[PDB]
């Protein structure tokens, strides 16, 4: 529901839009303003959609969701605190104002006889309050509910300046045009809106364009004669004194920052100096450790998901086969063990990288009968009556099943049995792609281990004749587990299968070994174009087999 | 690979706000200054992280995905054009400098002379140029690797200013400082880091810092008796005259705007025109009617889960079964057909309403029925060869099947098959909880339909018996569809299973109704604490139904 402020500020700032567009041409063409008045409508657009005017047997599955609720729980609080802090600084200045306002005289007659001299012309209700201070050093005013007008004593024992008379046609106006009722107002809004900074800027706008009226007002009761005059009385308010902002909700003649301000602060200021040269020394030796410290942990880029990029340390061949392949394109390995040799087919793809998804079951099962969580003679594994998308899932298993029908759930307790270490160790010694097993304890599918098929047909050639840190307990009951089909020229070994995303099938492969009549082969199939299936990845595996002699006894 | 560039903010903030903390605590304290090339600190920590270091059935899994990738390709263009547009504006303001940089001319002798009186006791490296020009109103500077001093034509014969002085120690400081040169090439950098902001809002320090450094040059050559005077000649020159800002690329003494000004400017504007009220009137109207078209659409709550207080149109009372329910903490509601009676356990939960799940499929047959999408001699719907974690759904479905084995599949179809309008008008007719059935075909299931335990019973025995706005067929053969069990005292109709979330059971159901030797009824039991199993509700309506003479006939 947080979405719903989300909401209101996307209007508000649609009226927003609309009105300081309004505002631009207004003044770009005409020299026309927009009574700011009208900025109470963005406050009122805040809230929109905040007002709600909204005018046999058991079954069971799993559903992702997020909850997202936490979250807009951890922002209420925020919210709540700003309003708190909000509030106070509102408050604290508000109390500083009233704590002032009691220590503020009233005028004489003279001083009086000044006042009146200024604005009789206006004929006014005297509901205003004119009064002296011994304080500030340039005058300000405050509603409260009185409209309280303070200028310095400085001033009126100075009444031979003439310019006071600007001060008070000035101050005049902003009473009148009750300005810091207006912000005090705003003020209450935009602490209330926490949740939208926008209104910390129309309200900036508002006291800029209150004050060119009050300018506007000003000069119109003046001689234009006099306003060469007028112009640097103005500007020599901000040119003789400091400035300071401690009364922010209310008006005065000198009370904000500007770059040309602080210069000329500056340079009233003795502030002609040196330091020792050990203060930039070490904030760049430290910057510079910091950048260090940060370089340890940043870095990357799309060369994750790359290829194999060694030549091969057996002759190798490279091949063409993308008739068989047809559609579904992809890559494929095989290498022959009497020749010790490759046959490449399709190379820079063959080398990319790829999750190895069902084919990992191979090595998983491998992992599992080595370490004697499965074994030959009891090769299953459990299960907690969850539903399952497969009969075999739904079923306990053992490990000949298990491979075949790609039961996950039995591999996933396969994973989750076998210690990272043993893992990681025989990943590392069958050169298995980027040997990473991730955290997700089905690390293969979709995720973090990645093997291209050149890799394949290496890491596969090296678990049945390279790789002797395994048990030939475990290869045994492993090449019996792979069996997918035998005849009268070959024993097909190995297990199919894809990777697919939000339904779409893109990364279909088949891997294992083919004892032949004349010789032994390993190989792998990846498919990623057209319908990448796990069907398709084994049968254009059997076409280029088959035409590489290896399904074929030649 | 935006998370690279993510980190690229991440890294430059991080040296940003430590070196930002640095300087304001120098500042801040003794008035101590840090060269502002450090800057460039920023810049390089902003591109650690693009460094590109990293120092038998056939099966697939189906793995949902954010795509996030087409947002980066996306962004990327996004990012390439924006280079563009600002590489665009780099170049337009260079022009104009170009242009500029053939227009000016030497000085003569004298005014030669008067400089190198300025500069006499500087001793200056002279390999800089002054140039006067018509086209200045206020005189400005830019490298090239010249040093480009331009000063007005207007001044050259100003004999006795006395402020040439304050200007050339002025300029000469940016020109010492290769200022320009270091913001150009800033500029480089910030066309370059399109993507984030601080790369520009850092100039605006730097910016600031040669003008205090400026000064700074300015006094340590003067004579402190004159320090006001200078202070003087820069609101002097504030004063007179109008800036421009086409030197976006380089320093000037009048180049840029500032709060003062814009009031002096509108007091050397004497824009006396009227204007009509119409112009507020009409933004306010047009802006209502934005307000309006948003209003209409724009609307929030919490209200949609709420629950309802409504009395019951039956008598009845409540129960207390806690000790059947036991750690599987939940809820219960019976009703007796005869008796006009309903009998509602822990009623604060039981009138809560829950996604009906597993159990909408009772009332989503009935449907089915009457519209005979499935029929009496023909129940059956097609299959869309996809696996399933049921056996039972792997195929196509009759109903009698479906029921039983709560097969979403089938029901999915009978769902797209029922005009929506159709099921909701029946939903509403038979007091269907929420009443809402979304917008997808599988709106039962931990989505948007809900309903609570009083309301099912309500619903199935007014579907069955009271409303007659389904056909005999459906009720015919929905009866034979729902029996689960029976003996010689009763016949138990109805389904149970369990909506998980992340693999949590979160809402148990099972629903249905008993024919026995002496009445009907009806029911439904939830469970949500415990292990809310279907099964779970099952047995604990089955201990309750007993108790309640539902399954025995009392
Ligand atoms: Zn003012
Ligand atoms: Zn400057």
């Amino acid at each position: 529901m947080a979405k719903l402020l989300i909401m209101s500020i996307v209007s508000f700032c649609f009226i927003f839009l609309l009105l300081l567009f309004f505002r631009y041409i207004l003044k770009r063409y005409f020299n026309y303003m927009l009574n700011y008045k009208v900025w109470y409508l963005t406050l009122l657009a805040g809230l929109i959609p905040f007002i709600p005017i909204k005018f046999i047997q058991e079954f069971a599955t799993d559903i992702h969701k997020f909850n997202w609720d936490s979250i807009d729980n951890i922002c209420t609080v925020i919210w709540i605190v700003l309003v708190i802090i909000l509030s106070f600084k509102f408050l604290k200045a508000l109390l500083y104002l009233k704590y002032l306002k009691k220590q503020s005289l009233y005028l004489n007659e003279n001083e009086k006889n000044k006042i009146d001299t200024i604005l009789f012309n206006h004929q006014y209700k005297k509901n205003i309050v004119i009064r002296k201070a011994e304080t500030i050093q340039s005058p300000i005013t405050f509603w409260y509910g009185k409209y309280i007008i303070l200028i310095p004593s400085s001033y009126f024992k100075s009444v031979i300046d003439k310019r006071l008379k600007y001060i008070i046609l000035h101050e005049y106006a902003h009473a009148k045009n009750r300005d810091t009722l207006h912000l005090i107002i705003f003020n209450i809004f935009s602490i209330i809106m926490s949740y939208n900074p926008l209104v910390h800027i129309v309200k900036r706008k508002i006291i800029h364009d209150n004050e060119v009226e009050a300018d506007r007002f000003v000069l119109n009761n003046i001689n234009k004669n006099e306003f060469k005059t007028y112009a640097e009385s103005i500007m020599d308010s901000v040119l003789n004194v400091p400035f300071f902002n401690k009364n922010i909700l209310s008006h005065s003649f000198n009370g904000k920052k500007s770059l040309l301000k602080r210069r000329l602060i500056n340079i009233k200021e003795a502030n002609l100096k040196k330091q020792s040269k050990l203060i930039l020394i070490f904030i760049c030796i430290f910057t510079f450790l910091l950048m260090v410290i940060q370089s340890q942990f940043l870095m990357g880029q799309s060369i994750t998901d790359y290829n194999y990029k060694k030549p091969l340390h057996n002759d190798y061949q490279i091949l063409d086969k993308s008739k068989i392949f047809g559609s579904n394109s992809g890559s494929f390995v095989m290498y022959s063990m009497k020749k010790d040799k490759y046959y490449i087919y399709n190379e820079k793809e063959s080398r990319k990288r790829y999750s190895p998804n069902s084919t990992y079951k191979i090595y998983l099962a491998m992992f599992g009968l080595d370490r004697h969580i499965i074994n030959d003679e009891n090769s299953r594994m459990s299960w907690n009556h969850k539903h399952y998308p497969f009969d075999a899932w739904n079923k306990e298993q053992d490990l000949n099943t298990a491979m075949q029908n790609s039961v996950n759930w039995y591999f996933e307790r396969i994973s989750d049995q076998i210690p990272k270490n043993y893992t990681a160790t025989q990943l590392k010694q069958l050169n298995y792609g980027n040997k990473n097993l991730g955290s997700y304890k089905s690390y293969w599918m979709e995720d973090s281990l990645k093997i291209s098929n050149l890799e394949q047909v290496i890491v596969f050639k090296n678990m049945m004749e390279q790789n002797n840190h395994f048990s030939k307990k475990a290869k045994n009951q492993l090449s019996s587990s792979l069996l997918i089909k035998k005849n009268e020229k070959y024993e097909l070994y190995g297990k199919t299968g894809t990777g697919i995303v939000n339904g779409k099938y893109n990364n279909g492969w088949f891997v294992g070994y083919v004892i032949t009549n004349h010789d032994k082969y390993y190989f792998a199939t990846h498919l990623s174009d057209g319908k990448p299936s796990g069907k398709n990845a084994e049968l254009i595996s059997e076409k280029i087999l088959k035409e590489m002699g290896v399904l074929n006894g030649q």
